[PDB]
């Protein structure tokens, strides 16, 4: 991992970036702030290109779609709390998700949002913007405090809550064990595997394959290609993580990397080609009157 560039944000005493997502346009990062602004930055030289404000809160998340047309936010106790975005020619809501404190895209077609309000998934359809199921079941629920709903690389199922979920019959098909208070899982790129806090189960038996006690409350992600995931673990404006992030081989989980940056870290993500890693850093403790978070470009890469 070697360091390519450093910013703060501009127009501020204090610099406040959440969260970030490569845009669709090469060089350019897009982040949120605290004061709920989503900018878009040129990467290497640091330049703010462009500012909105989407929300009256901090944006803890945001996913830009693929095709570059539409993002996702998040915020933290505006209503509505989530909201889907046009960007093209004029940036302009085009639906909000009045209590769902977290949404992504469908992955294969990203013709659909999925939102997460605290144990329950709600789908939504992009063009009507209409709620089209609610995966939810009292008996199966594991209550994780860090639930996030998700889909599979094929949109065809659901994590929600440590259940699994088949879109089409909006039935649960396996409901996972709990094994921690927080982490819920993530699909596999392949498809054929879930990565649920220290487990790796298989989607076809259902076997345990691995443990990796390392990614023990950590977020995962994957670099686009599926080949490698990267870690950051919760913490104990409070930074979500704390200040090292480990990557892992993606088909065979071995560790890679343990990178401890000395700042607690707020968010990662790399660009589509898997060049680059952007971190978002805070100088600043929680103690801190304000916020004075850095985004970092690392090459790995
Ligand atoms: C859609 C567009 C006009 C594109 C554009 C405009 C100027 C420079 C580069 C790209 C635009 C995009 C955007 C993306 C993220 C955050 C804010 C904005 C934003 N705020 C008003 C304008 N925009
Ligand atoms: C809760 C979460 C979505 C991170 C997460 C944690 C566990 C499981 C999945 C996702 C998140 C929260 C937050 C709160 C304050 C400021 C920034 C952020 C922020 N920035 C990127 C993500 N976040």
């Amino acid at each position: 991992f070697r360091p390519i560039s450093v910013f703060r944000e501009a127009n501020e005493d204090e610099s406040g970036f959440t969260c970030c997502a490569f845009s669709a346009r090469e060089r350019f990062l897009m982040l949120g702030t605290c004061t709920g602004q989503l900018k878009l930055y040129n990467v290497f030289s640091g330049q703010e290109e462009a500012s909105y404000n989407c929300h009256n809160s901090a944006i803890t998340h945001l996913e830009p779609s693929r095709d570059g047309s539409l993002l996702l936010t998040s915020a933290t106790w505006s209503q509505p709390l989530s909201a889907l975005w046009g960007m093209k020619s004029v940036f302009d809501m085009k639906h909000s998700f009045t209590e769902d404190h977290y949404v992504e895209f469908s992955k294969h077609s990203q013709d659909r949002v999925i939102g997460t309000k605290g144990d329950i998934a709600h789908i939504y359809d992009i063009q009507t913007g209409n709620k089209l199921l609610t995966l939810f079941n009292p008996d199966l629920a594991n209550n994780y405090k860090r639930n996030c709903a998700t889909f599979n690389p094929t949109d065809d199922l659901v994590l929600n809550d440590g259940v699994l979920w088949d879109v089409r019959s909006a039935l649960a098909i396996h409901k996972f064990d709990k094994f921690n208070m927080n982490i819920s899982g993530v699909f596999h790129p392949n498809g054929l595997e879930v990565i649920i806090n220290t487990e790796i189960w298989d989607l076809r038996t259902f076997h345990l394959l691995h443990t990796v006690p390392a990614l023990d409350q950590c977020r995962v992600v994957f670099n686009h290609t599926g080949t490698v995931m990267y870690g950051a673990m919760l913490q104990a404006m409070k930074s979500p993580f704390g200040s090292s992030f480990r990557t892992f081989n993606a088909t065979d989980y071995k560790p890679i990397a343990t990178i401890d940056v000395k700042r607690n870290i707020f968010d990662l993500c790399t660009d589509t080609k898997d060049c680059y890693l952007a971190v978002i850093e805070n100088q600043g403790s929680m103690d801190a009157l304000n916020m004075d978070t850095v985004c970092r470009l690392y090459e790995v890469g």
